[PDB]
């Protein structure tokens, strides 16, 4: 039986630890892959940590970085939620410099993408094995999510940018059922940049809340209907999410166009609360550090700057990265509803620190009936390393 | 179906060895989690060791012990029975300075508590997902069993304590379903003190003997009911069973007030046998060494100094640490009774030893219709380590 | 329920990545055998790689190639596709230093062939143990695929060899059902010489494209019936696809004799596409390097030169080795076909490189309906490793 | 459903490599198990290696053999037949530092020996729980089979010993139901001695071949039944297959009576084929090397020496040890008869060889219906090591 994932998402008043995996804390020693954009995404058994490796181990000489973002031995792999990215317990998903997976109810759909920057190819797997293939269609490192992708009915969803990574590029959406893409649309949103989606159901649609890599400090908004019909604009609410982002008191909020006048980002997420909205970014306004979540009221529909709840979850002292979306099925929950999570990646290594090696750990989050106080999960490593 | 365990606890006549996993003997050259406070826990398939990480491994830089005893970085995890709690074998559980875990005949639930000293958050997860929050209450020290805790009828019942170490605190029990908390009783304790209980089904009901950290050398008794009236009192036993203790011969047994005039202590457990007891308890009264089991006639109803067995499982001269209680299921046994069970846990390292790290390894005893000779099945490390 | 495998092979327009599972790489710090001859192999429910140790890791002293390429410490094990042979993945399937292995809808076969030059055993395995023994026949180190067999009605078919490396040797097909040798023929082929077949099924027949290692740069081609009847000759097509071989301009195809004038080869594969095929071939004629796939039109029945694909997926600077066919089950695709997919062995180390030792890693490419583009998925591997 | 195990065992001509696990190749690098006494049995879908770890692993500084062959730290565990004895793919079975085991059609029995050599426990388990306890009767080294155990129509058969290593001592059988001791017997066999059986199913009875530690360069035979009646005597076969033993041609078989002239001994084998027998021995009498099997004409009935087959595996310039027998299930061979296999262990390291540690590996034969050629997969460990 596929799942349905019509269920309204909950509403949610804090967000309790779900995991902590401590991968470059236990890399120090074990055997664990240097990786970068894990994401966390589940079946109706259990909830699986999906990583892009570099093909290479933590203090070993291969993860010296003079290797592309994208190379040839980055791949897709997966774990169980929880455990680190290590050699003997994953399950190899994909060649891949950038992918998307989620589960329908019958089996894992997966997408990597790899090839060269020019041509690049998406591999749809399902069930294990490649089903499909979606070729660069505008010559210009071909991408998705980094997260979990959307299934509903049995069909899933996933959000695809292909252009340039700094001005306007061409962003599609698509639709595969047991790993055929069986349709796709063409996302109109011109003076608007769309990359990195964090996706999730809600109410019979996908939402997702992404990152624009042009001007924009607040993210687009993209909510796809089954049939492919869609709303694009960007997240309503008054405050910023994106970094680099501008101060809080100097921004405007908008509901259709990019505000602040930056370029580059970071991937995050948030959550449609009826009205409200639920958002995550980072402490800093300037780096990849700390993170928090932000309740605003209204701010899904209205430019508000009402904050209703903060929690933290990383401290300023310390790295973040990205940060994702997902939910929790019925089949495992046995709510009313789509419990939201959200994961946030604590990358660590160079450019920032002394190493030749770059790589990224993880906490994950997920919705509770009860505000849940401040502290920091973060990565907790002892930097440099012997390698280094 | 979920399992009954109404069934009263076999009367037992010694101990067999079950298991011994040798954690940190492997951990010498295998890749295995620095723990503390590791207990077993028995599904209708499988028996499990649970433990507490703190993110870091063996021989590893990062075992290095300036962290705290609660730390951001410390998880749940679980190894089937005997093994070593070593990365690649290992089952995330969750984030977690303290917990309890248990099955119901349909799941494994599992409840880890983390976050700050000040408002701690203890997360439920049940089918291997958060399901329920229970956040501190008086500001000190959220904390629960570090042994197994007790499902009947598929609901589950555990016990945590909030507030001083060294004075009084307030103590509750718990009581859910399905990873929902259902119930919970304030359990009036004036004078006494109640931390770590281990807890076992007999007969219908929750039976627990836990640690008074303030002025008690004898164990608190916890009697918990199905819908939460609850006994309290103390092991009635003429025998002292906490560490530190005085003599046997300066000690007096009382059914309701602590007897003894120190502080601390150490987690350990013990057997109704119908009137009688099995109690454990360090052979040395002012160190955490040794590990023996005393059968006390009448010790549960009377302040007896009747002892009808003994019984050793580690030497004088070898470190012990924690010991906790747990039942073989009868969908395991085939037997007309629940099978009572306890492990030791046997601390390496600092302050005792001179090392940078300090952990902890395991053995298992379940109680046969035979009586066993002593001997010593002690952890048997050879320290220093390298890293030291 | 037995497989099938009746099915038409699918016509495919490119190949996608399927996976890389970066074996030397990780094994510069992860405990991975030395391997060589890692070939793909699908169950209906997963692709799972096989490859034949040599009983040693990778960076360890026993990885030291005084060693016979045939020894009695080599042996056939398996992981799931995309995973590295490591060794805590790995599953031990027979003794050997030559095999093949494939799925017929129920289990698991695999033939190890082990024993002295002189006086060879091969094993078969059905379920994970030793069914049947096939014993030398021509006293010159019996020998088999090193790729996948081949399953059609819950039947199994593989080819073995028998003789000298570089003058005519003999030729078997055998038969098998669930383990037991129920059937083999004596292939005719004087002047030809037939080694490592690359075999996959095709309307109700195997279809192989072996190698010659005496005379021929063509490879033979043997298709087999159900009831063991075959038809022999060469791949007509007008390319030529062993290494070493001559210049393309300087190649007349020939569907039924060896043409080129050297000895020596390396295993490879090829796909019937109609009358069409898809051939792969290193990209140079005297090495072991680069890979390319070439669509010649006709090129199954006739002298062809008419290329109207080609596809490279290992450069011409970076190592290769050995290839071989496989097909993705229907219970696996939902498909009206069966498709074609093959993998690459990239090998390392002696003695083109300074090491002491010598092994593989591998990529796997599966057939889609869109063409694909350049790019290279090679090894990778910074040599020399610390042991060497 | 519970096997049957009432088959006759299957008349075989030779006997074909089943597996080789490099344990000690491997653990040069790899983490696993330092170990002795390494059996295997079957359940009916998988065959797997049990063996008694020492807590310890290769080239760590715990292997030095300071300790006891019988230590606390000795526990037996398992794998699949073929994987090393590895860490990290290691079930944990029972403490002990003698053991046996055996599947019964539904669950793993298996029962671990511990405690001091005065007063022995040994532990039943059942579905991987402690079931039953059998304490040393006679306070000399409680002991049993290092090999496999037996089960027939849902009961399982094992031998024990109590009492001198070097003289008299006193022998027991044990029948158990879903590891429940339900019947034992107590073997009268004065002047003769019996250790370490290595027992197989045959035509409704378990046949035993042991070892005799005091006088006899001959192997006892105990044939018990059911009901628990059993015939004991010697291998009648006018050869010798105990180590050390005489010449050949200095020996005089006898069915009733200890031959030659000599102690000690070693673990073996055997397997009655009608009236014949196939034996093996070490090829050096003085010494644990090499390892041959021997078919003998009538050997089980009369002091034969009609040697008819003679099958070397291990070259009598490589170092062997233990062996022993067991058989493949019906539910996994689909025949009408019980396949007989061997194992060999072949141990390496002190005092034989100069190191501080003391390990063994091994291969795996199984009998098959084709004669099968001579050869060596002897251990192949490159001593000393780096610990060393
Ligand atoms: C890390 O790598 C540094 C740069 O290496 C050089 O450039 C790359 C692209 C390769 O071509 C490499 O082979 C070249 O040497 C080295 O300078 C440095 O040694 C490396 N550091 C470590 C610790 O491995
Ligand atoms: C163990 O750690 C010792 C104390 O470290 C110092 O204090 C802690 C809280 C951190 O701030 C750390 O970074 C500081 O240096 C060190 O003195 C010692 O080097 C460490 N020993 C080993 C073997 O790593
Ligand atoms: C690799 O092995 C080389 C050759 O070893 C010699 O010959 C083989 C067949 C064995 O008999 C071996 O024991 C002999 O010493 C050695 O010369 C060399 O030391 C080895 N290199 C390493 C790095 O282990
Ligand atoms: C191996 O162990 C040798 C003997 O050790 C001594 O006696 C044993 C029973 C223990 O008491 C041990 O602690 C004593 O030192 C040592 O002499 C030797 O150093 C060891 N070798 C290695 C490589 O670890
Ligand atoms: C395809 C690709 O390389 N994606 C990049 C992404 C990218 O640079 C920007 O979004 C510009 O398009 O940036 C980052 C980043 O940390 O900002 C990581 C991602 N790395 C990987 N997905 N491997
Ligand atoms: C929550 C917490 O830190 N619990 C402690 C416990 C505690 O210090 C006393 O019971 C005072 O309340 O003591 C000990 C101890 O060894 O005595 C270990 C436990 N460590 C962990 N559970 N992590
Ligand atoms: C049985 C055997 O040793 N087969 C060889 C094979 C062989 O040398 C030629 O085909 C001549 O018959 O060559 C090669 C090779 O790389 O060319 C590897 C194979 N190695 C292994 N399969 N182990
Ligand atoms: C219980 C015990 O220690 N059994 C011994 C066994 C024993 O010394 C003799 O049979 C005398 O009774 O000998 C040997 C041996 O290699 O000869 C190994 C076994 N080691 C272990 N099973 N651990
Ligand atoms: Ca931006
Ligand atoms: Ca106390
Ligand atoms: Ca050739
Ligand atoms: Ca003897």
């Amino acid at each position: 039986q596929f799942m349905q994932n019509t269920e309204a998402l909950c509403d949610v008043k804090g967000f309790a630890p779900f995991s902590k995996d401590n991968g470059i804390r236990i890399g120090s020693r074990g055997h664990v892959f240097v990786i970068r954009e894990p994401f966390v995404s589940c079946s109706p058994t259990e909830c699986r940590t999906f990583f892009l490796t570099q093909g290479s181990l933590l203090n070993d000489k291969h993860s010296n970085g003079t290797e592309k973002d994208r190379s040839p031995y980055r791949t897709l792999m997966s774990v169980e939620i929880g455990q680190s990215p290590n050699v003997y317990q994953a399950r190899f998903e994909a060649v891949a410099w950038s992918a998307t997976a989620c589960h329908d109810g019958k089996k894992w759909m997966t997408i990597g993408v790899t090839g060269p920057d020019a041509k690049a190819v998406a591999v749809v797997h399902y069930g294990g094995i490649p089903t499909d293939v979606i070729n660069s269609w505008a010559g210009d490192i071909l991408r998705t999510q980094e997260s979990s992708c959307t299934c509903i009915l049995g069909e899933c969803y996933w959000v695809m940018t292909d252009g340039p990574a700094n001005r306007q590029a061409q962003y599609r959406a698509f639709k595969a059922k047991q790993g055929k893409i069986i349709g796709q649309v063409e996302i109109s949103f011109n003076g608007g940049h769309i990359e990195e989606c964090s996706c999730y159901p809600n109410d019979g649609k996908v939402e997702c809340v992404c990152r624009d890599n042009w001007t924009g400090t607040n993210r687009p908004v993209l909510v796809i209907s089954p049939d492919l019909s869609y709303r694009v604009g960007y997240l309503c609410a008054g405050l910023s999410s994106d970094t680099p982002r501008g101060e809080d008191s100097q921004f405007t909020g908008s509901c259709t166009s990019p505000v602040g006048n930056q370029g580059y980002g970071v991937k995050g997420f948030g959550f449609r609360q009826g009205n409200d909205v639920w958002m995550g970014r980072t402490i800093s306004r300037t780096s990849r550090s700390g993170f928090e979540i932000l309740k605003v009221r209204n701010g899904w529909v209205q430019t508000s700057k009402e904050q209703i709840k903060r929690q933290v979850v990383v401290d300023n002292l310390n790295r973040s990265g990205y940060s994702g979306s997902f939910t929790l099925p019925v089949e495992l929950t046995k709510r009313d509803c789509l419990v939201p999570c959200f994961w946030v990646e604590m990358i660590r290594g160079k450019p920032a620190e002394k190493t030749i090696w770059t790589s990224s750990s993880s906490i994950v989050m997920c919705g509770v009936d009860h505000e849940v106080a401040d502290w920091s999960w973060h990565d907790g490593a002892i930097l440099p390393f012997d390698i280094d």
